[PDB]
């Protein structure tokens, strides 16, 4: 089997990308946030407090004939950024692109904190971690791909993350027109339960390659890309204007400034990223201050390729019995 679907971006600055989910039996369609940072799947619920839903769908358990109570399985998560959810669990069916899996555990909020009340675009996170991480307790569960894995064609899924447009999440298969040249693949660490890697270097602009090895996670659920301090310093010193605010959060730049791309190594491969995907806007609205999307990791105590490194390649995530992680051009 494989699946095929659409991921489509939040809003103007690619904060984050939402791929339509059928849950249950009639089928409830809710747009999730595919995190391969993460290991649960959650939704906005009819057990979700009222107070803290404004604008997203929920998924109401007793309105599919197919769902049952996971009795005595509880949850609660909390992500890199700050915010929280938590809950009980449901079993049910789970489709993805015309790729089906049953007995899925769909983790219903009985809570969730304030970011993600405040996103009405998001009406829960579909992890693609390894299921080491899955929160749920006494039992853990599986993620959907991990669930997939064995009736799918080939044991991997992809991403192909758009900027500023749709993109596409394909369980199953490779799809060999959705790239360019060859897909260079690199070892993966399982340990944390990220699809973990080392990066081989970096270039700022039309600068010399830095070989260097640069330990990091391959993360869709994360805006920015987080890197050593030594590499983001090397990279704003090319920026006129460019400097690291405490009360902003971290790089910024003039938004009058041409930002130059910044390439990353994948083995002997290169990945480069236009200066374009690096800006993140006005840090308020009417700002002639812009927000940096390259971002120093001191303090996360992981460096991670997020969005803004991942949607400048079609990128492959292989679970087969030795995980590994491809990167191509697109």
């Amino acid at each position: 089997s494989t699946g095929s679907a659409t991921t489509t971006p939040i809003d103007s600055l690619d904060d984050a990308y939402i791929t339509p989910v059928q849950i249950g039996t009639p089928a409830q369609t809710l747009n999730l946030d595919f995190d391969t940072g993460s290991s649960d799947l959650w939704v906005f619920s009819s057990e979700t407090t009222a107070s803290e839903v404004d604008g997203q769908t929920i998924y109401t358990p007793s309105k599919s004939t197919t769902a049952k109570l996971l009795s005595g399985a509880t949850w609660s998560i909390s992500y890199g950024d700050g915010s929280s959810s938590s809950g009980d669990v449901y079993t049910d069916t789970v489709s993805v692109g015309g790729l089906t899996v049953t007995g899925q555990a769909v983790e219903s909020a009985k809570k969730v904190s304030s970011s993600f009340t405040e996103d009405s675009t998001i009406d829960g996170l579909l992890g693609l971690a390894f299921s080491t991480l899955n929160t749920v307790s006494p039992t853990q569960q599986k993620t959907f791909f991990d669930n997939a894995k064995a009736s799918l064609d080939s044991p991997v899924f992809t991403a192909d993350l758009g900027y500023h447009a749709p993109g596409t999440y394909n369980f199953g298969f490779i799809d060999t027109t959705a790239y360019t040249g060859s897909i260079t693949y690199t070892a993966v660490s399982t340990k944390q339960g990220f699809w973990e890697w080392t990066s081989t270097g970096y270039a700022v602009g039309s600068g010399t390659f830095k070989s260097t090895s640069i330990d990091g996670i391959a993360d869709t659920g994360t805006t920015l890309l987080y890197l050593p301090a030594t590499v983001v310093s090397a990279y704003w010193a090319q920026v006129s204007g460019a400097k690291s605010s405490s009360s902003v959060g971290g790089y910024v730049f003039p938004c009058s400034a041409t930002l130059p791309s910044f390439t990353f190594g994948v083995g002997s491969a290169r990945i480069v990223i236009p200066g374009d995907y690096i800006d993140f806007g006005p840090i308020s609205t009417g700002s002639s201050s812009c927000f940096g999307g390259i971002q120093s990791s001191a303090g996360i105590g992981i460096n991670i390729f997020g969005d803004v490194a991942l949607k400048a390649a079609f990128v492959v995530f292989n679970g087969a019995t030795t995980p590994t992680l491809g990167f191509a051009s697109k």
